[PDB]
């Protein structure tokens, strides 16, 4: 049994970080989300997962190498030259995924979950179909496409793209298991799966929907990177409650690699992510932040709902808060006011930022 | 003779091309503003020319491994791991403008302006001191750094960075000579030449100043860089008039690149360059700028003072104005409305952007 990884090129969103590294490569709660997916993919028992690539990403085939000679399931690499969307990554790694006919699971990076992938393949044996959408609850329908489900089938009716209808309440969750005849539907043009291939399948209704039981989250964007990480330390805390670092300094749920240093007298406060090497000096305030490897924050700075990339230097007494994003290699100066600010890599701010703006 | 060439790292105005390609590799009127430099370099005499690059940069060793066959001029790469600015590239090359007792050029890749080499090396050889500065007018002189001028000996007092005083109108053009013992003052720590090591030589007294005539710009910027692109295609004008394309439907001076393709019935206004391969359609008028390569822009737009980049696709009657760049590989849709849309690489606008944003 395969798994096709969507992990072409650019999220658009968040992109003072895809500007530098990868999507899947970026550090959530100190590790890539693609190791978090392969590695839940290989506690299933997976025996080999296909990445499919339009972006030329050669630090991500170095990780990958690493990884699959690392975790002892075998990678292979589909690559591609022009972007060719997310049905098209199926039709190029087609005869592949037909050389066993055999259910094959198909996974978006951006989201993070606790992953049910052998309910989901005895949902899918237990229905009997071609294509196994999984769903979940959110709450604000005016936002992502609704789904409409029957009760103790979950088939689909009718796949709505728009909302303000409220014909339902469930959303995609990024999780497919498709049978070859779908991959046989699938053409090699770059179109997209979920607008016409998910839509012709809803039509036909041979779609069926499964369910989950809580904390998912794509985080595809800033905010929800920081809301994913919030349910993330969550989930963290009722499964391994000793794997957070506790302290008298320490609030809520924080995590800390061995790597990182954090300093005397400073109260880092809940749903922080602390990445490998980073270095917290005396009297800095964190709450709702993720910094990533090798940031420097020095001392008596104040740091609310923000996102420190690779290598940063923020001064001392800087206020930071309303989902900041610093990109790779900023460093921040003395005494100055972050709101907002989406700071691209390479950059030195010396003013203070007041108003929700981009800096380049 | 030799001359050391400014080139390294991430030019952080002009950042919509800046992503994509390294700054001095982006084209300036169907050329890169390297091959510029290099190119009047080599009509100098320059023996060699070295570059010192921070920012890893395959495609300009690759490129400048083709120019080094092309013009017959060895090209040495002094490489840095880690800024070591624009002094610290003096440094770490030191051991090769050591070996020969020659007063060398260093120069800073951003200015396109008429070079004079050789009077600027007659101008050294008479003035027989340390340090010979370039110099040139300005407008606005609460913009630039002043630089005081005795006349008949062009001698140094006093350097001022900070404007708004007016005790000077000429500015740095960013052209030196310099000799040997300007490099063993310099040190191997990232300071910039021009903040320290300028300041303590007109604090000698030992720089002196060589005016330019006219046509200076520095294209750092994306408003620069469309005004010398305008200032480009005037002395373009006055020295080889029957390289720019004449035609009935091209107004002012505009620069075509033979493989471009200009459609039927449509108005190329003044200071337009087009990049090799570029399609423009039917009915589209062009004033002030600067299609680079690739891109494609369909019919009846309308296009004043912007930057389209690498692979673009401006749909049709879409209006671009007030220097909105576009990234590499942007998808402008139908009748969509640009100003001061900063547009990052890889992204598609179906929004029109009304006032000066950045779309990322
Ligand atoms: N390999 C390949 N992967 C792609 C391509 N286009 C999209 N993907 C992947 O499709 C998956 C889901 O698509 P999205 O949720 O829209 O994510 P995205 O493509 O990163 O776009 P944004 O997150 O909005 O910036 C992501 O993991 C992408 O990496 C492509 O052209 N080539
Ligand atoms: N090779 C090397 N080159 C550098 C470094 N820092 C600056 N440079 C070069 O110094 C030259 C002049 O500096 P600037 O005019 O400030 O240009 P810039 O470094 O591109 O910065 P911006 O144009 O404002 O984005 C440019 O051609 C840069 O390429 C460095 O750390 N390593």
């Amino acid at each position: 049994m395969k798994a096709l990884i969507l992990v072409g090129g650019y999220g658009t969103r968040l992109r003072p970080l895809t500007l530098s590294t990868p999507k899947p490569l970026v550090d959530f709660c100190n590790k890539p989300i693609l190791l978090h997916q392969v590695e839940a993919l290989a506690a299933a028992g997976v025996d080999h997962v296909i990445l499919a690539v339009s972006y030329m990403s050669q630090v991500l085939e170095k990780e990958m190498k690493a990884q699959e000679q690392r975790l002892g399931i075998r990678i292979s690499m589909s690559h591609e030259e022009e972007p060719l969307g997310t049905a098209g990554p199926l039709a190029l790694a087609r005869d592949l995924l037909s050389e066993t006919a055999d259910p094959f699971f198909v996974l978006n990076s951006d989201v993070i979950c606790d992953f049910p992938f052998q309910a989901m393949v005895q949902f899918h044996r237990h229905h009997g179909q071609e294509g196994s959408i999984l769903v979940t609850k959110v709450e604000e329908p005016s936002k992502y496409g609704v789904v409409v489900c029957e009760a103790d089938t979950g088939r689909i009716h009718r796949f709505v793209e728009k909302p303000q209808v409220f014909v339902s309440n469930k959303i995609n969750a990024g999780m497919y298991i498709l049978s070859p005849a779908v991959l046989q539907r699938i053409q090699l043009q770059p179109t997209s799966i979920e607008k016409e291939v998910f839509p012709i399948m809803a039509k036909e209704g041979q779609l069926y929907a499964m369910e989950l039981q809580g904390f998912w989250m794509d985080i595809g964007q800033p905010k929800d990177f920081l809301t994913g990480m919030c349910l993330f330390l969550q989930s963290l805390r009722q499964k391994q409650p000793e794997r957070l670092c506790s302290g008298p300094g320490i609030v809520g749920n924080v995590l800390v690699d061995p790597s990182a240093r954090i300093g005397q007298n400073c109260s880092i406060g809940p749903n922080v992510s602390l990445g490998p090497g980073v270095v917290v000096e005396d009297g800095v305030c964190i709450r709702r932040c993720t910094v990533l490897r090798d940031a420097r924050i020095r001392s008596h700075s104040w740091l609310e709902s923000c996102i420190v990339g690779w290598r940063c230097r923020v001064g001392q007494w800087v206020r930071m808060e309303n989902v900041t994003v610093l990109g790779e290699d900023v460093i921040v100066n003395d005494e100055l006011y972050l709101n907002g600010a989406s700071v691209l890599p390479h950059k030195s701010i010396g003013e203070s930022v007041p108003e929700p703006r981009i800096i380049m």
